[PDB]
């Protein structure tokens, strides 16, 4: 599978995450991401697919050691961590066909796995609207205790 780049944008407190939104297939909310091009670094990919979803530019933000990276399905996935963004900015897709909403979230009340559902004895699990930012969610915490406490 073709390697995704995007960012974990935080906000001056460390409490709240910076969301999209997404249609169709994307339908739920998950942090802003997307497939490299051809010949294209980490994080430039990462600046530029962070910039068409919410109109903010990390390219003078980006520390190239300080990232989050899992694979899922055999594709991997980094979003580079990026604190101290004031809850004030203007966000604003280039992409309006690909992007419904943003919105900052409290870290606390998101969710880190999804319910099953053993109240009504059916395998699997109940929908979710944060199904695709949940696998970085942990990981986000451990990673903010160490380096901050
Ligand atoms: C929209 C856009 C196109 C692109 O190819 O790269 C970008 C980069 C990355 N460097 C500067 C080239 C940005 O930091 C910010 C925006 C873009």
């Amino acid at each position: 599978g073709v390697p995704t780049y995007g960012a974990i944008i935080l906000d001056e407190t460390l409490e709240n995450v910076l969301l999209v939104q997404g249609y169709l297939a994307k339908s739920g909310w998950g942090f802003p991401k997307g497939k490299v091009n051809k010949e294209e670094a980490p994080h430039d990919c990462a600046a530029r697919e962070v910039f068409e979803e919410t109109g903010f530019d990390i390219k003078d933000y980006i520390c190239k050691d300080d990232y989050i990276e899992l694979r899922i399905n055999d594709q991997l996935a980094r979003l580079y961590i990026i604190p101290g963004i004031p809850k004030d900015t203007k966000f604003n897709p280039k992409t309006r066909r690909e992007i419904r909403n943003i919105e900052w979230f409290s870290i606390e009340k998101l969710p880190c796995h999804r319910n099953d559902m053993t109240p009504k004895s059916k395998l699997g699990l109940a929908p979710n609207k944060f199904f695709m930012a949940i696998p970085f969610i942990r990981p986000l915490r451990d990673w903010l205790s160490r380096r901050f406490g």
